[PDB]
């Protein structure tokens, strides 16, 4: 058995997607989300002309060693290109094996823990009032968990610029949690995502007047390159603690989950080298008890969905999955099976990881350039958005 | 003062290059190095489609403010693609303040440290007795230190596939090193580079078998994503170690240095984010008495040198600066203001970094796809090349 081509498709459903389709000459393909927020053509190049030509006549039934040859043979570790185009190349890869064996993904990866996929959504508001309203909206369709973030008063052709001031955020964002658990009650989880903008010290501070109101976890509270950072942190807060979205691979949470400064790994597949890699980040984490808490922005594709719901499915110390909907010509593009109902996902029975795309509808919807925002102080001073 | 255009040059003299120009409305402009062996096109998709147009308008006099906006505002941080795109643009602003100043660049960094750059080149053999006819080559050369790589008895368009044996290369590399000193005495710097070959208890148990001989340093001797594994090597011998030419960031070498795990730190301009991010690896590694290692393979252009020379005239810190020559048309395509002489390299007072690129003769000479190798061991195991 032979992979007779790996070819690169781009579409653009309401916002960019990049797809990896592997054949092979036995008839059988397998597909593999390669989308990078931002800077996606630069895994295009990655793919279709350095990794792809180098996949033609290997037997794709060796994701191991061609995992390996991907991640080893770059010469040049780790990286969110260099990741995303693994990731690609092995979901497509488990796509085709677990089609061959003609069971759903989750069946190869060690069967079923669970029934349902809890998944949290997106309440935003303007202000504190709006955002107890669009709280209040979740809960109404059956959530058990939502996110609640609230604009701060006083604070895509190319980067929207937008400003921070973290002494009004901690002034603030305190109240909203306040203001939901006395219109609420404590029920339901409540997360908050702290988006890269404190330092450890503020985060602690932030992390301690948010402890009255149980939050299920305080998101990114503080950029983590120097996983030292969270120290601080979990030295002066219960406040549960996640972060990961951006990380692409163990060794950037190595520390951080031994040192058991998080309670939540946020790696995706496509974000940390598809289900061979992402499988070893949460059997580490679940040796100190630390549970997935995969990111699922939409621009992940529902090809990454797939993979993510067929791997919460059996991974043992599941935490919870963010959910957030794609558009209808997206789910069009990408046709999948899993559905939601009533706050929680649900993988379906479909070989493989369930997910295809329509290369003829893709081609109608052409690429479009789009980049997310970047963050500045009062002062002008370069932040993290 | 604004930037008028980012522009991507590619060229073959001999092998592949990728070169950023920054042209601004003043008139001057600057150049850097982008060059990822291997996955060179990547970076030309990463810098064209995606930084480029962000760089458009911008002051190039803010160099620190673009550094920071190109880093943090990717949002996915750090990797080989993504540094090597924020280093091609720190050196080409660089390269353009030094030209605005009217002064070469090592003035601007902070004047003159020494006179020359100290050396070392590559004495390459098929075995031990060929090893050591090359050394005495670069010895005749005036070299003061001189890497040694020796091939083992017993072990391109697409990535070529090399075998690997620890156990055999234990019992020979230690006798290449024991006939060099009984050949050559100690009177030269004597390196080694262990490619990433090996465990760290192997790599221990190599470093105390060379320590009768003196080595300058074993380099790479295991693989570094986990900054622990040179804990086991450091603590049972005292041969020098050097590592990093694969790093892109401060994060990958942080724990290295501040554990004093090594001796030198090959970070280059190129891989770790232009003279802007090397300075401050450099600074840290100083506090710790470690010195600079630069990385310096043929696969980073003339533009890398020029810069590489102009940060080693200066760095405190200075250890030794890896050396391999290009060919000619290399040199032709890349004018610059630095030359070679006896065992030393020294950088010119042309203002800016001193290395420009003659865009018509690079056009002479085009891309042409070429990989790295692989390395399995015998029994077939994706190994580390
Ligand atoms: O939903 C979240 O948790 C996010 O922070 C969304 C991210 O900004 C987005 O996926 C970046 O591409
Ligand atoms: O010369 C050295 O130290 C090297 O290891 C060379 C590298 O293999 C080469 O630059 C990779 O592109
Ligand atoms: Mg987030
Ligand atoms: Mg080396």
């Amino acid at each position: 058995m032979k992979i007779t081509a790996a070819r690169v498709i781009i579409t653009c459903p309401g916002r960019n997607f990049v797809t990896l389709k592997i054949e092979t000459d036995q008839g059988v393909y397998g597909i593999g989300d390669a989308t990078l927020n931002g800077r996606e053509l630069s895994v295009v190049a990655y793919l279709q002309e350095h990794v792809a030509p180098c996949l033609i006549g290997m037997d794709p039934r060796r994701i191991e060693d061609i995992w390996q040859y991907v991640y080893r043979g770059a010469y040049w570790r780790r990286g969110p290109v260099t990741m995303r185009a693994i990731a690609a190349v092995d979901m497509a890869l488990w796509d085709i094996k677990a089609k061959m064996a003609g069971m759903p993904l989750y069946q190869l990866l060690g069967g079923r823990s669970r029934d349902g996929i809890m998944v949290y959504g997106h309440a935003n508001g303007s202000d504190i009032a709006e955002t107890v309203e669009a709280v209040g909206h979740y809960i109404d369709m059956g959530y058990k968990a939502i996110r609640a973030q609230t604009g701060v008063p006083g604070i895509a052709s190319l980067p929207s610029v937008t400003g921070w001031d973290t002494r009004k955020a901690l002034n603030y964002v305190p109240k909203l949690f306040e203001e939901l658990r006395k219109t609420y009650g404590f029920d339901h989880h409540l997360l908050h995502d702290g988006h890269h903008r404190y330092t450890p010290q503020e985060a602690a501070n932030l992390g301690k007047m948010l402890e009255p109101y149980q939050l299920f976890w305080l998101e990114d509270c503080t950029p983590a390159e120097n996983q030292e950072a969270f120290r601080l942190v979990r030295q002066h807060t219960v406040t549960p603690l996640a972060v990961g979205e951006i990380f692409n691979t163990i060794w950037d949470a190595k520390d951080l989950i031994q040192n058991q400064l998080i309670d939540y790994i946020r790696a995706t597949v496509v974000g940390a080298g598809g289900l061979t890699h992402l499988r070893r980040i949460a059997d580490l984490a679940s040796l100190y008890q630390v549970r997935t808490g995969c990111h699922g922005a939409t621009d992940l594709s529902p090809v990454t969905m797939g993979c993510a719901l067929h791997f919460d499915t059996w991974v043992p110390n599941f935490g919870i999955q963010e959910y957030m909907r794609h558009t209808e010509e997206t789910d069009a593009v990408f046709p999948h099976d899993y559905w939601f109902e009533k706050g929680e996902l649900f993988v379906g029975e479909t070989p493989g990881h369930g997910v295809d795309i329509d290369e003829e509808l893709a081609a109608k919807y052409p690429y479009k350039p789009a980049y997310l925002p970047v963050a500045r102080l009062e002062d002008g001073t370069m932040w993290n958005w």
